[PDB]
């Protein structure tokens, strides 16, 4: 019905499409500046900066536009000074017409295996307070709630400090 | 006076000490379940899960207990699906007796050099919202302030799903 597997270079175009689809639930699609080239260069070179799992369905189940990828998860490893290695889930999305069949659960299942393989102590991720569905989805699977502010110094200034 | 250089498996004992001295300010130096072994394996094994810059002072300026490492920065690369790779500064600390001389600024110049090398579009990090001097310390360096809820799925549960 569907296969959850590691992403490949040729999946990048599908990954970009879903990232954007995910940005429509935030009403900021125009905010995505990454291209298929950036994704290939950043995820499939010598040193990947991210890792991806995708959901591929059979031909008689592709989208009308002809896409074979209907879901994905983007993640990377982070480190915590107190407990160590963590698996950080950055994005997680399943297209509308492909929800309810267990794709999301299968993806989380593969993410858990990647985590145990990493010897990671936990998997962390963000969830919008207003997206109850995703909340109840994660809660039923062991997730639990976990005063600082995120600052940013752009290249502009970084280059100056250098 | 001082020198900032990348860490080595040898400095892990000192990195741990600084991690704990920082946690002390919150009386939570017992929350640190990490040991020198972990930092060495996680940091200098086949795959580095973090990177550290240490501040080293000459024997003339060692500490009462005789340590040459008076500060560090722990970082790793992250990714944002909208803009790309970022350099994420996880921890940044300098022993109290040693701040004010320019060690932190030196560490930031190096992190900046790493960010330019990675060709990272930005460096993210957490700042205590209530901390005014800190905020401005960063705002003076080009820093600018940026309803989500942080969740975690611990090991027990990950093991359930993975089997
Ligand atoms: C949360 C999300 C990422 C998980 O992906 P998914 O592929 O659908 O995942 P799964 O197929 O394994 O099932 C997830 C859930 O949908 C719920 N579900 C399945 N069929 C459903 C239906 N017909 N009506 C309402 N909920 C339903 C399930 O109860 C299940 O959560 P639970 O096992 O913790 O009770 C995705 O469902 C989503 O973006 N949801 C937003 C809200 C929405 O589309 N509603 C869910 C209807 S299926
Ligand atoms: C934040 C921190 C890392 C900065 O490092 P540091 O060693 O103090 O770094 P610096 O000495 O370069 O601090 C810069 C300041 O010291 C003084 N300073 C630095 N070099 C100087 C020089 N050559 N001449 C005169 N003053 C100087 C200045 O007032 C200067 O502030 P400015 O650069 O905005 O004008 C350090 O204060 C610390 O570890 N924080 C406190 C511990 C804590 O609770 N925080 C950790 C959470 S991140």
């Amino acid at each position: 019905k569907f296969k959850i597997r590691p992403a490949t270079a040729s999946d990048c175009s599908d990954i970009l499409r879903l990232i954007k689809e995910l940005a429509k639930y935030e009403y900021m699609e125009d905010q995505v500046i990454l291209t298929e080239k950036d994704l290939q260069e950043d995820g499939f070179g010598e040193h990947p900066f991210y890792h991806c799992l995708v959901a591929e369905v059979p031909k008689e189940h592709w989208t009308p536009e002809g896409h074979s990828i209907v879901g994905f998860a983007m993640y990377y490893f982070t480190y915590d000074p107190w407990i160590g290695k963590l698996l950080y889930l950055e994005d997680f999305f399943v297209m509308s017409d492909y929800r309810g069949f267990g794709i999301g659960s299968e993806i989380l299942k593969n993410l858990s295996q990647v985590a145990m393989k990493c010897r990671c102590s936990s998997m962390h991720f963000l969830v919008a307070e207003w997206n109850e569905p995703s909340i109840n989805f994660y809660k039923r699977r062991g997730a639990s709630d976990l005063g600082w502010r995120l600052f940013k110094i752009d290249k502009e200034y970084l280059l100056k400090m250098a």
